[PDB]
């Protein structure tokens, strides 16, 4: 039984394989693949090698709560923006015994899209403890929720691996 | 598009539908599923009226910190114990805004298992702001790493539920 598609279940492999032998761990923030993230990682046998722990922060209360993200950041630039998206992986990382942390936040739909902030536009961003920041602002369309989710972990994957190189 | 078996989707859609009109919340705490309960939850629309936050304490460090499980409880009844799962259900309850908390602590394998604690040994809790909590020791068996997470998935929704009913 394999609950991700093959790209996601083998990009997870390749961070726990090349994770490992580095003594390198990873923390999750998860505001619209709601734990899928993590749970992508740890599908994976010996994942508990790598992944240290997730955040999974819907609501702005628990984004301030949990990660630090500031509450005029959330009023000025709202809970799906590249401000977030930064903050939340700052607190991810440094309230984690990870080496790094990726966080996304997002609108899976099909509700509470608009012109401005259309369904399937994600903001991600993965931090370093050696300083290191990626950003991606992702806009993947009215695709469908658990299309859109997926697509994020995805993505999400592939920058702890570019961030890793 | 589906994602999780249909029962587990059907379930979590079930949690929403009722605790929407309810004005109910939930916050889950997560070892060995790794995230999936919140991920099953948020897979229905509506979810976000009703999720309130997730804590995936996949190593010890992390159910200490995140949910206040003791260094005490740990090292005398381990990871895997009815007593884990009891201080993480309070801690995720807790620390949050939550009125029911799910907490799950397990071995999902394919390593890790003993005579005492195989392979497939889960330990669910469930708590509510009135102190009501429900426990459940599953043995699913040897039956796979995903098939151990979807049955703890499973099981944490029908208690979700249950916990719900006897309020
Ligand atoms: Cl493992
Ligand atoms: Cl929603």
């Amino acid at each position: 039984m394999s609950l991700f598609p093959g790209d996601i279940e083998e990009l997870a492999r390749r961070i726990i394989t090349d994770f490992t032998p580095l003594g390198l761990m990873v923390s999750t923030a998860e505001s619209c693949t709601g734990g899928l993230i993590a749970g992508a990682l740890t599908e994976i046998a010996g994942s508990s090698a790598v992944v240290d722990r997730g955040f999974v922060t819907y609501t702005n209360d628990a984004k301030r709560d949990m990660l630090g993200v500031g509450t005029e950041t959330l009023t000025t630039f709202g809970a799906v923006s590249r401000q977030t998206a930064l903050q939340m992986a700052h607190g991810a990382l440094y309230r984690s015994r990870a080496n790094f942390a990726v966080a996304v936040t997002g609108i899976a739909g099909p509700g509470g899209g608009s012109a401005e902030k259309p369904v399937g536009l994600v903001h991600l961003a993965t931090k370093a403890r050696n300083g290191n920041v990626l950003h991606h602002e992702m806009r993947y369309g009215d695709i469908g929720r658990t299309e859109i989710r997926l697509a994020t972990v995805r993505t999400a994957l592939e920058m702890l691996i570019a961030l890793n190189q």
